[PDB]
């Protein structure tokens, strides 16, 4: 599902944004490129920290959209890419999705993302 | 109202994201940060290219997010920061507004986003 242009964005800094469905509109956090972990499966978990209304609005609607990028690799038409990722959101705190961020002791959670679909928007 | 550190992070290269409601969930798309033009008034200008889905979006509710960061402005408490942006939008395709960013020479109409708030989340 994750194509190789998308760890080649991983392999840069930049800032991602997640965004949830709400009652009364979207919501929109972010992470670091450098954050996410990528795991057999179609799997991308990121480290939370905060994400308390991102997480209510996931449990409620576990539809997620996560967008990043890079100018340092090549999209279509000249320098520069990104995604948009679609895909099904869950909350851990413990087991194996958890573990693959534990790392980051300010982590209440692990936010996995089961992509669905990775387009290359650039 | 829009913070110092905000224009910081404008000096600086990196992904923007721009979440408006779909009729079936969230839409997010994206520019890049040395895209943005703003203005007095608490005005952002976006140069439009895409965004026909994003567009028909603010047509129905015209209230969006925006994020944008960067690795090299520091945050509260270490390196690294970010903010989230909320306003209302709307697509200019002639006057000041549209000039402001008429030099991108593909651009087919400005994206105004007018702030009502903007939080550095980092
Ligand atoms: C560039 C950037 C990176 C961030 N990284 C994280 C992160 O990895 N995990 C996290 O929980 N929040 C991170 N934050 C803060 C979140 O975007 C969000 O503001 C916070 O988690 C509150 O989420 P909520 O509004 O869903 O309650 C980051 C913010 C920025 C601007
Ligand atoms: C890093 C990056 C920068 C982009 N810059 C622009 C831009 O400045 N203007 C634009 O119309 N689309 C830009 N795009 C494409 C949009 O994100 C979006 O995919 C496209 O405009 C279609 O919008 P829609 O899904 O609302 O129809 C960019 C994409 C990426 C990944
Ligand atoms: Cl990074
Ligand atoms: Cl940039």
């Amino acid at each position: 599902m994750l194509p190789g242009t998308f760890f080649e964005v991983l392999k840069n800094t930049g800032v991602v944004a997640i965004a949830t469905q709400g009652e009364d509109g979207p919501h929109l956090v972010n992470t670091w490129n450098s954050y996410l972990k990528v795991l057999d499966g179609n799997r991308i978990v990121v480290p939370v920290g905060g994400m308390h209304k991102t997480e209510a609005n996931v449990a409620r609607d576990e539809r997620v959209l996560m967008t990043l990028g890079s100018r340092k690799v090549a999209g279509r038409n000249g320098p520069g890419t990104g995604f948009l990722i679609r895909g099904s959101a869950a909350f851990r705190t413990d087991g194996p999705e958890f573990e693959a961020i534990a790392r980051f002791k300010w982590a209440r959670a692990a936010l996995v993302i089961t992509v669905v679909s990775a387009e290359q928007t650039l």
